[PDB]
């Protein structure tokens, strides 16, 4: 039960300007084994989630230059010094080190006006309420059963935010979410290499699109790197 401040969640800004953005904790995020673990995502309009940052300071490949994760103990902070088109986005901040992980609500980075590895996901399901569904999350690029590797699920509600469900480890040892009240059951097809995540007894708040993602291995500090198309589900 670790919950991530808000922070400037309206960010406008000029091409250029400078933008920094800053994350607080409630508790301690300094994990048993003292590594603190802590994340910062992106996600475009349309796009799934993309990984800008692994373990506080450093930071994930393919990102350009200048981005800084300054985090030191509850307080944690991003900065970029130049800001240019795709930089534009939504940010979050993840912390996951204890127990249930969680995010912020994000950062919302909005232009003022004037003047190799896949992950892939089932099709999407409606189903009425009370029914139970089950969805697939196929990986290529690696093995599933590599040391130091597991699979996470992330749930986005629209205007709820972006949330937390299970994992899955290569050593197959499963963790859910406590609010889930243990409903869900993840499976595994070692052969197809697909993950699949079941619900039972749908309600209408668990409408929602929801994405599959890959803990990295311990030299991304087990972030998520990689992530799916995600898929769709909605109630009736």
């Amino acid at each position: 039960d670790i919950v991530m401040t808000q922070t400037p969640s309206s960010l406008p800004v000029s091409l250029g300007d400078q933008a920094s953005i800053s994350c607080r904790s409630s508790q301690s995020i300094v994990h048993s084994n003292g590594n603190t673990y802590l994340e910062w995502y992106l996600q475009k309009p349309g796009q799934s989630p993309k990984l800008l940052i692994y373990k506080v300071s450093n930071r994930f490949s393919g990102v350009p230059d200048r981005f800084s994760g300054s985090g030191s103990g509850t307080d944690f902070t991003l900065k970029i010094s130049r800001v240019e088109a795709e930089d534009l986005g939504i940010y979050y901040c993840f912390q996951g080190s204890l127990v249930p992980p969680t995010f912020g609500a994000g950062t919302k980075l909005e232009l003022k006006r004037g003047g190799q590895v896949q992950l892939q996901q089932s099709g999407p399901e409606d189903v009425k309420p009370g029914a139970s569904v089950k969805i697939s999350c196929k990986a290529s690029g690696y093995s599933l059963t590599t040391k130091g590797m597991g699979v996470n699920w992330v749930k986005q509600s629209p205007g709820k935010g972006l949330e937390w469900l299970a994992h899955i480890y290569w050593d197959d040892d499963k963790r859910y979410n406590p609010s889930l009240k243990s409903r869900a059951t993840l499976t595994v097809d070692k052969s197809s290499s697909t993950v699949y995540l079941e619900l039972r007894s749908l309600t209408s708040e668990d409408s929602s699109v929801y994405y599959c993602a890959r803990r990295g291995g311990s030299s991304h500090y087990y972030a998520m790197d990689y992530w799916g198309q995600g898929t769709t589900v909605t109630v009736s």
